[PDB]
């Protein structure tokens, strides 16, 4: 099952591309099987930095579930969270964290080397307790390529 | 300048926690001497768990000025911004950083102890470069004390 949603967030990824709405990149938020959220980077679409894929997702499953914290959800990041973002994530008190591919494969490709520590275990004055999960194999493959395959395909920001 | 910025954004946090719209947070952007926008945190009005101060002011500025970069503009915070909000600062290119009340006054009445390691220095890999001024004085004396007089007139998050 973290293989499917984590595939569903690198759809959202490439959809995002394609719409024009932002970078390369996907969020899913999972009640457990249900999908809550479904969201890609809306930068460029919102005209706000701060509308990442999983700070979308975040926003839009607090609007499903008519709460502000999401304790019984799940988390699928096609890229390794940002520190907005798993900062945002700290907040919505999100239980669990799966993210597709390690922040370099993004930085690869021109995006801010902006790296979450809490999120990578050398935080200091954050302390993450949820559980977070790296994808391998299938999953990692997926997430990097999605890198290599929207190369000039959108506008960095 | 930078004390009149300050006070508004203090001035905003007691609006919103009367309001009821969240908690006890304000946030001012300026170009200049020009106020770009002016807000409090926003939590419990939207049902979203990212709509602090700091990122809402961010989202309404670059609405305002049609662009996703605010790198002639300033920031000033009535709290030490969280590691979400810091986040969302440096991803907006905005150019300075002024902040009110540490965040230990804001952990003393039940707030979560969740500090941005990049603000404080205390980083392995989020390093920031972005100019940050913590108020003294008479600002940050009228900033700390937004907790204790605000204490439980708000739903805390
Ligand atoms: O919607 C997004 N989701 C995740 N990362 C993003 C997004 N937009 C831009 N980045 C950027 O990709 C790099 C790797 O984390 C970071 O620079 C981050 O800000
Ligand atoms: O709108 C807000 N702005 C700044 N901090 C906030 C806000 N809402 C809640 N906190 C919380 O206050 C503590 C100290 O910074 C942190 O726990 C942060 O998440
Ligand atoms: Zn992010
Ligand atoms: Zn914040």
């Amino acid at each position: 099952s973290d293989h499917k949603f984590l595939t569903q967030a690198v759809e959202e990824a490439y959809k995002g591309v394609d719409c024009g709405d932002g970078g390369p990149f996907g969020a899913v938020i999972v009640h457990n099987n249900e999908v809550v959220a479904s969201c890609h980077n809306m930068v460029l679409k919102y005209t706000d930095p701060t509308a990442h894929a999983e700070v979308t997702a975040i926003r839009e499953a607090c609007k499903k579930l008519n709460k502000i914290e999401l304790s019984e959800c799940e988390i699928y990041a096609s890229c390794e969270p940002c520190p907005m973002c798993f900062g945002a994530i700290h907040l919505s008190r999100l239980k669990r964290l799966v993210y597709g591919a390690k922040a370099e494969a993004a930085i690869a490709i021109g995006f801010d080397d902006f790296i979450a520590d809490a999120l990578r275990g050398t935080g200091v004055y954050q302390k993450s307790s949820l559980e977070i999960k790296k994808a391998d194999g299938n999953g990692a493959a997926i997430a990097e390529q999605v890198f290599q395959n929207t190369k000039e395909k959108f506008r960095l920001y």
